[PDB]
């Protein structure tokens, strides 16, 4: 209950919120039913519209007007945005030539260039090019400032998850806004797009930019705009705040547009009806830039023009129904649409079985336009699992489709021709970034990057220290003319041991055999050189990875590969090897099929054993350095050391062997050599972070050999592919993956066929950034290169997306 009978006189769009039950006069007031009775009258004026006309020039101030054309308007800070154009012979900002902003040109009293975030809903990346003829203001920001060809959203590619990601630098799983609707099982509460529940603070985790700013003595504008406040009034409000006294004036501001999303849902992304919404957003940008120029701030303020997600063609007839797959369809609740999330209709049911629900949804029709997953089995690049609000069962929906429980859900609610929310790698979901101002570079194109990175940069733009987030601070330094952030490499926590030959063969009782008793002095020093590190410059091209936690591990050198071998997990953390364009693939000789050899540099007690694999009827083993890529018959024996072995499900060895036997050599031929680092990952609590030993839920039967949840590879070459991977003078090129270590290939509907028809497709779906692997391993890669650290940080955030 409010006492709505105070007044907004002299308080319109006040910046501090007055608490109940005073009445309120800010942007939230409508949405809380809490505005003073005179808010519309005083604060939402509309008379005479939003443009000065010649006849109003020099008019006598009439305080009823929406905006002013009177001589006193600039001093009052409330002119119409076109005042100077109509009444003082000035040019619109868009009609002015682009001129480099080498230094901030600010009025006296300005301590720092302000930041304005202009966010647009549903603004698909390709609009920049396809709508260029009708967005002159936007095209000028883009060509004259710093721009990417696209920006990658977060999954799900919905509004509130992406805008709150923009504000926090956090993945949805960490900030808590994991969909546009959410059931929390502790709140027994749903969050939706309509309703007041969304306004409760318990949903919104992390530290958004406006709080970061305020804690550090930098003042912020509203980020939230009530829907009924028209755009022209949002712009005028920002421009009025910008005229406040020095001690009262915010340094950071946001504008949000509901378009072009709103129309895109009705008409599809490139419907003829979309040209007008793009024209109207462009006009709004023009108003802000003309208002900035009037106030002499157009070469002082940093402007970010940024989208939350794109828009795809989606129609009612492209709906998959769970009613066509399940019988028990009334025992579940589905969060439907461009993603699916499934849980139990009633937590009073020990008869609910997720295993059976998954199997009834797996590879059931040939055309099937979705794929079910347990959340921990989703691609690690989505970072979509470590939250109670994300249901255990997830459906990834194909682009252009919907999922729903039953037909009536879709007709007892065709409306719509567009939607979004698909996998964040999908081209139609990509959005926009432009940065314009003294602190951004001039006429610069940068590569596509992820929206999780922008929080750090906005903090940099404002002189703030960012709260802990998921960006990689420094990875976007190349956007900026002046950086206050100079990243440095994390310190190595654990130094390796370099063991020599310390054990006799008969000390090992591993239950392993190898046919290797097949005895020259020219090649007797030569092999000693190899075990001591003589080929190490060829196989370890970027220095050894740094271990960033306390552990015990050994570096092992070999002719063909180098490894960092963990005495705690009884396997390599990493294994590094270079395959030139010229290298040959060979077979595993028949006499060496089951060969496993003790490593005389490593104790029996810190070694794996073959007996356990024999007793474990589910579990088999593979090798991290592949025997197929041995440099010589004699070097091949090094690939069968017990220190190169890793636990692998037979189903997974199909994937791994094809990767090792066919794809590495393909990449070396295409990329003119590759350097490969491979290894295990343990993420049993699916938090995206390296597990400690006491968090492992599965061991090779009867042993202390831990079972990885995933296997990684980082594949690096020269970006200038006229140079070989091992002699590259310049920038690097990388692709990486994190494959799930699964006992079946149910994820791949075509896995009964030859590996050449399904394995690469799987690996593409599980593409990853180097940074994702760093989080999952506690390792730090690329420590010794000739490149700047900033460039290396950009390389570690790169994702190879395999979209056309
Ligand atoms: C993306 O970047 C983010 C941000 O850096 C990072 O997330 C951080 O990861 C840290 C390690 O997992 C974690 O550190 C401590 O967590 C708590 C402190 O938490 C509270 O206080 C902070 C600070 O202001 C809050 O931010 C935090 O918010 C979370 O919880 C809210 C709901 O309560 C929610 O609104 C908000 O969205 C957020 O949710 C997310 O995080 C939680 C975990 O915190 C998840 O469960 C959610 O699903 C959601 O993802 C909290 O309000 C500490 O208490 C921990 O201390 C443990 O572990 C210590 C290890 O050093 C150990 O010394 C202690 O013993 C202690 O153990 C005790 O508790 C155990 C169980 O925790 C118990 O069994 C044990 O026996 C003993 O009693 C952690 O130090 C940060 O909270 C987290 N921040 C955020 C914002 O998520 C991500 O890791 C990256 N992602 C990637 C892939 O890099
Ligand atoms: C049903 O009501 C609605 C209301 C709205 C809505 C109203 N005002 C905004 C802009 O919010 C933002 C704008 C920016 Cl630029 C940033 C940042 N950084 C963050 C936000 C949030 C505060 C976190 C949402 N939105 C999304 N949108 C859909 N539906
Ligand atoms: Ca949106
Ligand atoms: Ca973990
Ligand atoms: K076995
Ligand atoms: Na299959």
């Amino acid at each position: 209950w409010t006492a709505t009978s105070g007044s907004c006189k002299g308080r319109c769009f006040e910046l501090q919120e007055v608490g109940p039950p005073d009445c309120r006069c800010d942007n939230l007031c409508k949405s809380y039913s809490s505005c003073c009775h005179d808010f519309d009258e005083l604060c939402l004026k509309t008379a005479r519209g939003w443009e000065c006309t010649k006849d109003r020039c020099g008019e006598v101030r009439n305080e009823e007007n929406a905006c002013h054309c009177s001589e006193d308007c600039l001093s009052r800070g409330d002119c119409c945005t076109n005042y100077q154009v109509v009444c003082k012979g000035e040019s619109h900002w868009v009609d002015d030539d682009c001129e480099e902003i080498k230094v901030p040109e600010c009025p006296a009293g300005f301590v720092r260039p302000p930041l304005i975030i202009f966010s647009v809903d549903g603004f698909r990346a390709s609009y920049m090019k396809k709508g260029s003829k009708v967005m002159p203001n936007i095209e000028k920001l883009r060509s004259c400032g710093t721009h990417a060809p696209y920006m990658r959203p977060v999954y799900p590619t919905k509004t509130f998850p992406n805008l709150y990601t923009l504000a926090t630098g956090l993945y949805p799983e960490s900030h808590g806004i994991v969909g546009n609707s959410m059931y929390d099982p502790v709140f027994d509460a749903s969050f939706h797009l309509r309703g007041r529940e969304k306004f409760n603070h318990r949903w919104w985790g992390g530290q958004p930019l406006w709080i970061t700013a305020t804690k550090q003595g930098v003042r912020a504008g509203t980020f939230f705009w009530s829907v009924s406040i028209p755009h022209e009034r949002r712009i005028l409000t920002i421009l009025q705040w910008l005229s406040l006294p020095d001690n009262e004036r915010p340094s950071v501001y946001a504008f949000y547009s509901e378009q072009p999303d709103f129309s895109g849902h009705k008409y599809g992304p490139f419907g003829p009806e979309m040209t007008n919404p793009l024209r109207e957003i462009d006009k709004t940008v023009g108003q802000l830039m003309d208002g900035l120029k009037q106030l002499r701030l157009h070469r002082c303020v940093n402007v970010i023009f940024v989208g939350d997600h794109g828009m795809e063609d989606v129609t009612c007839d492209r709906t998959e129904f769970l009613s066509n797959y399940l019988t028990n369809v009334d025992d579940i609740t589905l969060v439907p649409g461009t993603l699916g999330r499934i849980r139990a209709k009633s937590i009073n049911n020990s008869k609910y079985d997720p295993k059976t629900i998954i199997a009834a949804l797996t590879c059931k029709k040939p055309d099937q336009h979705f794929k079910p997953y347990m959340k921990q089995h989703l691609p690690k690049r989505l970072h979509y699992a470590n939250n109670r609000r994300i249901e255990d069962i997830h459906l990834l929906v194909d682009r252009r489709w919907h999922v729903a429980r039953k037909p009536l859900d879709v007709y007892k609610k065709c409306f719509f021709q567009g939607d979004h929310g698909f996998d964040n790698k999908v081209n139609s979901m990509q959005t926009v970034f432009v940065g314009y101002g003294p602190t951004f570079k001039y006429r610069t194109k940068v590569p596509p990057f992820e929206n999780i990175e922008l929080y750090n940069v906005m903090c940099d733009l404002l002189g703030l220290k960012p709260a802990p987030n998921n960006g990689t601070h420094g990875s976007l330094n190349h956007l900026l003319r002046t950086n206050t952030f100079r990243p440095t490499m994390p310190d190595e926590v654990s130094r390796p041991n370099y063991p020599g030959i310390m054990y006799l063969q008969s000390e090992f009782d591993l239950g392993c055999t190898c046919d290797d008793k097949v005895e020259n002095k020219l090649e007797e020093l030569n092999k000693r050189l190899h075990t001591k590190g003589s080929t190490k410059e060829r196989h370890l091209l970027y220095g050894r990875p740094a271990v960033l936690y306390r552990t015990s591990y050994d570096i092992l050198y070999h002719t063909d590969f180098e490894s960092g071998y963990s005495e705690i997990f009884l396997m390599p953390l990493w294994t590094s090897y270079t395959i030139s364009k010229q290298a040959e693939v060979s077979s595993i000789p028949e006499h060496l099929t089951n060969c496993v050899r003790p490593d005389v540099r490593v104790s029996p007690g810190f070694s794996q054993n073959c007996l356990a694999y024999k007793n474990d009827k589910q579990m088999s083993y593979g090798f991290l350095f592949p025997p197929y890529l041995s440099s010589s018959p004699e070097a091949k024996y090094d690939a069968f050391l017990v220190t190169n072995m890793v636990p692998m499900y037979p189903a997974f060895k199909r994937v791994w062997a094809y990767f090792q036997r066919v794809l590495v050599k393909k990449y070396a031929s295409e990329r003119n050599g590759v350097n490969v680092i491979s290894g295990p990952i343990f993420d049993y609590n699916y938090d995206g972070l390296r597990d400690t030993e006491d968090e492992i839920k599965q061991y090779v039967e009867g042993s202390s050999i831990p079972v990885p949840t995933h296997y990684y590879s980082i594949i690096t070459s020269c970006l200038d592919f006229t140079q070989p991977a091992d002699k590259c003078d310049g920038p690097l090129s990388v692709s990486s993956f994190i494959l799930p270590h699964r006992p079946d290939n149910d994820e791949s509907c075509n896995s009964s066929e030859d590996e050449s028809k399904w394995v690469e497709e799987l690996m593409k779906m599980h593409t990853a950034r180097v940074r994702d692997i760093e989080h999952l391993t506690g390792l730090d890669f690329y420590r010794k290169t000739s490149r700047s650290y900033s460039e290396i940080l950009t390389l570690k955030t790169y994702l190879h997306t395999y979209e056309s």
